[PDB]
């Protein structure tokens, strides 16, 4: 068969849990900057759908710049106003016209219109209380470039892209206990369950999980929708009942550990100066937001794990070696770690420029082993595991596309 | 306080066998959003302080780059779309006089145009700030909630959010060569004996066990160079450069430089620009796409994802916290005994900005070195640091620390 530069190595260094300290942060899916890489993904996503459509494949386009500029607003108890709306630019760039010498024809494709469309639909869906017409603009200025339709016919082929570059992508697996709670108290947050017991939670929520030994502060913040409390009791009422259901959560997945939940605590109660918004989120006024600078792509903000600076977000799956690795990096770590006698699992790749993505110049995978496992039992399996996804890089591509992994 | 101090027993990052590390020097979209960022910051700080002798709050940590079109030719070529910069952030941008019963509106838009312009300018060479950049600002005012956190203390501030800094010393043979690399190829004494040396320099290393590998894309600026054999003599000149640089401070490692790696002979097709920078060619920018504060981009250490530039100096933590742990990291670095350290302070929101609500710190020790008789050491110069932590502030403010 296929021999590919895999290398399997057993880490004999104490395991994350173990460790005595940790620091975990999420920016949840009304947060600012997940808006901005939400957009910019699904903007990335419209266009696939798009190239798809007409050509049976997916051409150049990167959608990996999204600014979004806090408007302004005024909230009150019982509900507020939304003065001017948050303004937010696309930006990047994407094939839009193929230009046909054989036949003397010249297709042009609706970038902008898809782009600005993919957009709106994304905030509709993730933003409960913004009204689209009235509280957003959505402006466009991704670049609209021409390519030759003989260039095009080559692309139809489908065939495993080659690298351009020496490109870097790193993951890991599994999420610890802090990571863990983290993760899934924005989600449960987030989830149309929770909202529709708690109408008042909006969408921007940042949580913060540190770990002292086994100690696990979590930090909340969490915007509240103000028609849906009257008055400063009834945002009490709001903050207690998220302290309980996150003590239930806690309980659920982080049983064995002391866990301490806080929420919103820059609020003071007394002069009801709160975290009040209109809308659900701070990009109404509080904040502003931009692409790639939140979470990486398995929903983290990890100081102690290796972290890629790459924004995954927007960036062409069928192409862009780096958001292509990233992804695959966190694929195959979370198959090795479920494999016997995996306690911990680092997967690192790195692209041989000229290449095939798929032939990697380097793909190292690094293992902490179970007690009474060997390292040598586990590796086989390993690097199985790793050219199974290699194999199947397209179907990751389709994965991307069909929106079935995460960029943030 | 709450400073924690660990011995971590991990490989040393010297002796790992991979090392990738990359800088986006000065004129990369990045960065000039980056710069622009925090330009904007400081030209408000001195526009608040001599209205009112303090420092109103602002964060202008937002500037989108949208990438123009030229044609470069030997000899000089022409811009064809101007590069579009978005300035934005949040900001004072008036002040209520309940006596008048009036608004009163601040200079924060001309003040923010006119820094952004003066940086460019500073910059790149090259750029024709009348007709190569449009540079727009949709700055606006922030939440009254933030502003009344800014107030409250602004003795000593609290923090104006739950975030983390990190920092680590000392700089890698691979990191230090990469960092070099970039800044002496955009020192004014390296463009004024070489001119068609853009400032859109990205550096890229990669170690190997003892072979480091530099991969640079400069951009080279066509007014200087008349024909295809003038770029290929600067490509070879600075390659020289480099290598001569690589001696000093790579000494024992197989150093290889590969430059504008995408050029194409046979067809006359290179790394050419009318300005110097990649923003002319449709390539895109913005904040904190980019280098860490420590000036570089290090997947093989810690990293906190806060953009530094232009967020206030006065209590945002994202800003403050990062260059306070690079600051102690270095300092406890100096120890004997000390072969790497990691620093890693998170705040509370509200608290004040010395009372973090953990500052960890991890050490690397030397062979046969105790962490007990380190530990009261490292925990002492991150006292005095944060005894000292206004000194943070005036550094930032006088321009004498890098926020990329
Ligand atoms: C942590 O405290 C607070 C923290 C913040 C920080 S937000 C950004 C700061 C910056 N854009 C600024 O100009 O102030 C950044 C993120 O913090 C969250 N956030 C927004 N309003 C908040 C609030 N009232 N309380 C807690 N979190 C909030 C939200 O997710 C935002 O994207 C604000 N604020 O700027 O109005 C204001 C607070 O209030 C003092
Ligand atoms: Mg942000
Ligand atoms: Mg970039
Ligand atoms: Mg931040």
């Amino acid at each position: 068969s296929h021999m590919r530069n895999i290398i399997v190595k057993k880490l004999d260094v104490e395991p994350i849990e173990e460790r005595p300290t940790e620091i975990v942060e999420r920016k949840g899916l009304g947060h600012p900057d997940s808006i901005c890489d939400g957009i910019a993904e699904s903007v990335s996503r419209a266009l696939c759908k798009m190239y798809m459509e007409k050509f049976g494949t997916i051409l150049h386009h990167n959608t990996d710049q999204v600014e979004l500029v806090g408007g302004h607003a005024y909230p009150k108890f019982g509900g507020g106003v939304m003065v001017s709306p948050i303004y937010i630019l696309l930006s990047g760039r994407a094939t839009m016209e193929i230009l046909d010498k054989e036949k003397n024809e010249v297709i042009k494709l609706p970038v902008g219109t898809t782009a600005v469309k993919a957009a709106k639909e994304y905030l509709k869906k993730v933003l409960r209380n913004v009204d689209v017409d009235k509280d957003v603009i959505i402006d466009c200025r991704i670049g609209q470039g021409s390519m030759d339709a003989v260039d095009v016919f080559e692309r139809q082929k489908n065939e495993v892209p080659l690298a351009n570059d020496t490109s870097f992508g790193v993951g890991y697996a599994p999420l610890s206990t802090t990571e863990r709670l983290v993760l899934e108290t924005e989600r449960f947050l987030n989830s149309d369950e929770l909202k529709n017991e708690i109408p008042a939670v909006g969408e921007d929520i940042k949580v913060m999980g540190l770990r002292e030994g086994k100690k696990i502060t979590l930090t909340i913040a969490m915007a509240v929708v103000d028609r849906y409390v009257k008055n400063i009791e009834e945002y009490k009422e709001v903050i207690e009942k998220v302290r309980k259901k996150v003590e239930d959560l806690a309980k659920k997945i982080a049983d064995g550990y002391e866990v301490e939940i806080h929420i919103n605590t820059a609020d003071d109660y007394e002069r009801e100066s709160v975290y009040l918004t209109v809308t659900g989120t701070s990009a109404e006024m509080g904040d502003d937001g931009s692409v790639g600078r939140g979470n990486r792509v398995n929903g983290l903000i990890t100081p102690f794990r290796p972290m890629s600076m790459e924004a995954a977000s927007g960036k062409n799956p069928v192409n862009h070696v780096g958001k292509i690795y990233n992804i695959l990096a966190n694929l195959i770590a979370n198959d090795i770690a479920k494999l016997e006698g995996v306690k911990e699992c680092y997967v690192r790749i790195l692209s041989q420029a000229g290449k095939p993505i798929n032939e990697p110049k380097a793909l190292d995978i690094e293992i902490i082993t179970e007690d009474s496992y060997d390292i040598k039992d586990i590796e086989p399996k390993a690097k199985e595991i790793a050219n199974k996804w290699l194999d199947n890089i397209m179907e990751v591509q389709k994965m991307i596309v069909e929106g079935k992994v995460t960029t943030f």
